[PDB]
């Protein structure tokens, strides 16, 4: 898993990130709540792997993709926040090729 811990980093640092470094705050993005039952994000995504809360790289990887697909759900793809979890999925899948084929 130190192999998802770099992926996470390089995503955490990526100028695509930024809708997905912190959980939404349901209170400012009127209807998120509503329509994303299960919320994820990068920092949860953090402190998971570090307290050894993910057993197998795939449990990892659902994670991510329930950040870039909450966001094609919610997001129009021509809207900047969708613009970035595009980019940002297609970065996770590139990279994640490299470790885990
Ligand atoms: C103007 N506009 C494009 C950016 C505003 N803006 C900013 O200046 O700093 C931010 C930091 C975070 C967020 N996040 C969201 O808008 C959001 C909405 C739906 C969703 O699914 N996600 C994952 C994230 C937005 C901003």
């Amino acid at each position: 898993l130190t192999f998802c811990e770099i992926i996470l980093m390089e995503m955490e640092s990526h100028d695509a990130a930024w809708p997905f470094l912190e959980p939404v705050n349901p209170r400012l993005v009127s209807g998120y709540r509503r329509i994303i039952k299960n919320p994820m994000d990068f920092s949860t995504m953090r402190e998971r792997l570090l307290r050894g809360g993910y057993t197998s790289s795939e449990e990892f990887a659902a994670d991510a993709l329930l950040v870039f697909d909450n966001c094609q759900t919610f997001n129009e793809d021509d809207s900047e926040v969708g613009k970035a979890g595009h980019i940002m999925r297609r970065f996770f899948e590139s990279r994640w090729e490299e470790f885990y084929q």
